[PDB]
């Protein structure tokens, strides 16, 4: 092989590799939307509480973020910084 | 390989990864669509809280949107500023 | 390769990356379904809130519907604007 | 390439991106079948209530229905109004 | 290309089309039974509201099968009023 | 090509389109699961109402089957009543 | 082509297709499940009602298993009443 | 075609085929957790019903059980009982 | 063809299936767990019963992880007992 | 085939199949989460019971996440005990 | 074969199975966003427990995040320390 073809096909693959980590997006969106609507919930009911609901409700989605910033960095490592063209040839 | 071809193959890869990462969009109108039918059923049971049942369902819907704004930025990336190409040869 | 060949695979790439960005439209449909179930159910409970009820479910879906545009968004650039074809050759 | 063969291939990828994009249908069925389920337990317990009921039934389910048009549409853009096959050559 | 193998690869593409099209149609079976169940309990309680939880139950089902026709619709075109063959050649 | 050959990649492509539709049938075995669920739950409660509630979930289970269907009629015809073989040369 | 390579890859598609079509299987798990654990509660509450709890979630559950046994059919006439091979030639 | 290759190729199909047939196993996974779910709900708030209790979900468990079998079986004859082998040449 | 490269298609193939088979265990994760949040609650409210809570919900559990093991089974005879290496040739 | 070509393709197949298993591993954080999300609720009812409700969620959790570990052992034998390459010629 | 033409096809493999095992952080952002909803509808009832709430909501959560980590240590071995290309030749 050429070193063109080489890199032309390690950098196709991790475009679709990239595209392909994102799918884990769907995650987050439905979980933190979930404790979005029980902060909802309860700050109607309890005005009061609001404080503590928001600060609860940040504090978690948080935490349910992590896996989507996880795919985001291996998306960004492929398109960027990308580790397979150097180990060729 | 000639350039063109090289070309061809990681910007066909970029169109298939752009188009796939966008499946992440199912989570955010899933749980944002839960938040909203809290809300719905909060102002109808308690009126008054109207301000804040409305403040508090935008903030959290705000934080499930996130991932699919990370996908969208994703597949921009890939469709116009295209990092691959300029990689080649 | 020739131009032809190159557009061809280009092309055919964009018609599945749309396709598939197009996959996202599954999530919207759930969670403002969701949305119309509660208005459904506090409408008749608490007709004198009809007003604050819909205006509410209108807006919280139309949150909910956003990633649905952008695929739509993603896919009709790829068969109207295609951005590939003119970074070719 | 001869011009049947860029053809050929073009086309045959718009069927497989329009028959992918339909997997949109999906959402729509499951949202609004929570909906209806809704409409019904309210009818039976409010049968004063059915005219408010069925109308915001349809009103939400309508909004619920859009991403299984936008899919709907992109597939028969692609089988009857095909964008790729005229700017080939 | 020859013409003979212009339709094979359209038609075969076609035929892989209708089938993933038809996927969508988990989504009316699940919607659609959530709101059967609904109808049964309701029927249970208030027996006195039959003709209006069957009539509620048939309407808001109705609306949830339509994108699994659509599909039907794409389904059957790509097989029996194939769009693509007269474009060739 | 020879026709053998057209015949042969036309009829594979079918055999993956029909087991494709068939994926379908998960939605009418999700859906219908839980009409019989509500349907055991209220027997249990209202013993003397078993005949509506019995009714009313085989009526309610019949239209949410209809996809399952659709999508077996589209694998029967591509197994046994095959539309491309016919079109070809 | 030759006879052998045409049955190689009808046979090799079958394959595939009939592993594809079985994913249908999760439908019937997920639904029936559930009705088994409202017979469980019901029993619970109701140990009068035995009969009928159990009679009742054998019949819905009979009917949620129908697309699994479609999906069933479809894979045992593609391994073994093979309908695309006396096609050939 | 060699005899050889005619297998090669039938026995990849099949390898693929069978894995992708054990993806059924997540519906019964799903349901029987479920049913187990309301079992230990109901052993602490009636603890006179054990017996029922678990006959019950053992009963309604092993029904859902079923498409995961049958996805089994469909495997191990790809496996261990081939029909695609013995229709080669 | 020659027998090696009968065996690598056979082994590379029999590895994309075993993975693919392992996609069962997310069924037994959502089920299992499910049974788990059941069971912290029936011991928060009945401390003292906490022995038959356990036992019943381990039983349950065990019955819902049959379908991962049987994936399991079916990867680990594809990698270290292979059955298609012996039918070549 | 040579031999480097042989274990080219097999360790590229089982690159893919380690990949694929690991989709498994959204089971347990789905169930393992519901489990958390309980025992939140049973501490704040319930703060005496609190040993038991967090040693009742840890056996429990436990128990879900087997699945996800099996997954894990298929990918880490495909990377680092491969057993393809030594069958090979 | 080469040896760039080797580490080539085995690098863009394991760039595809990368991404593919980040899949599996969809469940932990589900699960843990469920754990976080419940712990914002507790402090509002039981301020006086957010001690409780919070510790056992983190711990819950961490438990749900160990499928999403053992993806991305997967991705990371095939990215950064890739086990495969010193197995080649
Ligand atoms: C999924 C990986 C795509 C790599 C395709 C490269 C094809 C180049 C052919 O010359
Ligand atoms: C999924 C990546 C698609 C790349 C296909 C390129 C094929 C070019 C062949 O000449
Ligand atoms: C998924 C991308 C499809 C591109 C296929 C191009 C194949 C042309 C072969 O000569
Ligand atoms: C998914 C796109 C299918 C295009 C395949 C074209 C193959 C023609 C080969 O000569
Ligand atoms: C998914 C589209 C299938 C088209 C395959 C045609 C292959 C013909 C090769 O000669
Ligand atoms: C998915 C459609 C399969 C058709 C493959 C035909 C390959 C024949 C190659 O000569
Ligand atoms: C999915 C259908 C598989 C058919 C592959 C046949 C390839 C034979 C190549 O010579
Ligand atoms: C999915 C079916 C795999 C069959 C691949 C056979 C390829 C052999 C090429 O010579
Ligand atoms: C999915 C099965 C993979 C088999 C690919 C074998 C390709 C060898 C080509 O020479
Ligand atoms: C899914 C398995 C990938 C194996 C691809 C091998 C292709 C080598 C061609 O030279
Ligand atoms: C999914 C694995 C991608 C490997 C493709 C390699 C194709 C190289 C052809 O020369
Ligand atoms: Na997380
Ligand atoms: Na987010
Ligand atoms: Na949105
Ligand atoms: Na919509
Ligand atoms: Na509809
Ligand atoms: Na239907
Ligand atoms: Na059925
Ligand atoms: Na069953
Ligand atoms: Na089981
Ligand atoms: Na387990
Ligand atoms: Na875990």
């Amino acid at each position: 092989m050429d070193m063109l073809f080489a890199k032309t096909v390690v950098l196709a693959a991790s475009a679709v590799g990239a595209g392909t980590a994102m799918i884990a997006g769907i995650g987050p969106g439905v979980g933190q939307g979930y404790a979005a609507g029980k902060a909802v919930e309860s700050v109607a009911r309890q005005p009061e509480a609001k404080g503590d609901i928001i600060s609860t409700m940040v504090l978690g989605q948080a935490v349910a973020e992590s896996t989507g910033i996880y795919s985001l960095v291996i998306a960004l490592i492929l398109l960027y910084a990308n580790p397979f063209v150097g180990l060729l040839g």
